[PDB]
């Protein structure tokens, strides 16, 4: 089997992307941000907080023949910015683009936190990292991917996130008109659960390319590129104007500058991030400040390549039984 879905920017930013999704009988369609670094699928639903939902779309398993109660379990999930969510547990059929999981676990939210409520156009989370970080207790569950997996033609995803426009999610095959040249991959550690691999350097617009490691993780979840203070100073170094705000909480940069281009590793091939990509747009509403989106990952432990480095990309998540990153620029 296969499956592939359109995945839609949630606004002019493309602070995240959502992409519908069948849940239950008759089918419930939600628009969920599938999130390469966490495990849990959940949603908004009719058991969530009234004071809570301001626009969501909801669940509703007494709406769904085939929802069950997975009876005594619950989740509780945080996210890098302070976010939150927790809830109890159904399983469902569930339906990406045309294929089908039966018996997934979906997470249904009692609570959920300020910065969700405040974001009508997200409807929950559908988790595409390693099932080991799911935080269903106590009998951890399968991500939807994890689940499909043994049915898909190959046991792979892939990632073709848009700038500025709609892109794709496929299931079980690579679209090999997707992408121009070759898909170069990577080796991947799932020891903290994520799909992590090792770029090899990075270049600053027109400039020589830096042989360097840098471990990090591929997460669509994540909106902006965290890489370590030394590559963000030396990007933003490019840039009249350009400094680090403690204030705004990274660096800003002059709105009526052109940026340079990010290039990054991957192996001995290149993916080349346009400038346009990295602006993230005034501070705040009429401000010629505007926030930058390559930032230090310094206090998150781990870098981060976020949706500013993936949409320069087509990504494919390699889940055989040794994992695997592949990238080809598109
Ligand atoms: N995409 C996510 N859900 C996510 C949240 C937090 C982090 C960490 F805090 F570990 F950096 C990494 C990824």
């Amino acid at each position: 089997s296969t499956g592939s879905a359109t995945t839609t920017p949630i606004d002019s930013l493309d602070d995240a992307y959502i992409t519908p999704v069948q849940i239950g009988t008759p089918a419930q369609t939600l628009n969920l941000d599938f999130d390469t670094g966490s495990s849990d699928l959940w949603v908004f639903s009719s058991e969530t907080t009234a004071s809570e939902v301001d626009g969501q779309t909801i669940y509703t398993p007494s709406k769904s023949t085939t929802a069950k109660l997975l009876s005594g379990a619950t989740w509780s999930i945080s996210y890098g910015d302070g976010s939150s969510s927790s809830g109890d547990v159904y399983t469902d059929t569930v339906s990406v683009g045309g294929l089908t999981v039966t018996g997934q676990a979906v997470e249904s939210a009692k609570k959920v936190s300020s910065s969700f409520t405040e974001d009508s156009t997200i409807d929950g989370l559908l988790g595409l990292a390693f099932s080991t970080l799911n935080t269903v207790s106590p009998t951890q569950q399968k991500t939807f991917f994890d689940n499909a997996k043994a049915s898909l033609d190959s046991p792979v995803f892939t990632a073709d996130l848009g700038y500025h426009a709609p892109g794709t999610y496929n299931f079980g095959f690579i679209d090999t008109t997707a992408y121009t040249g070759s898909i170069t991959y990577t080796a991947v550690s799932t020891k903290q659960g994520f799909w992590e691999w090792t770029s090899t350097g990075y270049a600053v617009g027109s400039g020589t390319f830096k042989s360097t490691s840098i471990d990090g993780i591929a997460d669509t979840g994540t909106t902006l590129l965290y890489l370590p203070a030394t590559v963000v100073s030396a990007y933003w170094a490019q840039v009249s104007g350009a400094k680090s705000s403690s204030s705004v909480g990274g660096y800003v940069f002059p709105c009526s500058a052109t940026l340079p281009s990010f290039t990054f590793g991957v192996g001995s091939a290149r993916i080349v991030i346009p400038g346009d990509y990295i602006d993230f747009g005034p501070i705040s509403t009429g401000s010629s400040s505007c926030f930058g989106g390559i930032q230090s990952s310094a206090g998150i432990g781990i870098n981060i390549f976020g949706d500013v480095a993936l949409k320069a990309a087509f990504v494919v998540f390699n889940g055989a039984t040794t994992p695997t990153l592949g990238f080809a620029s598109k």
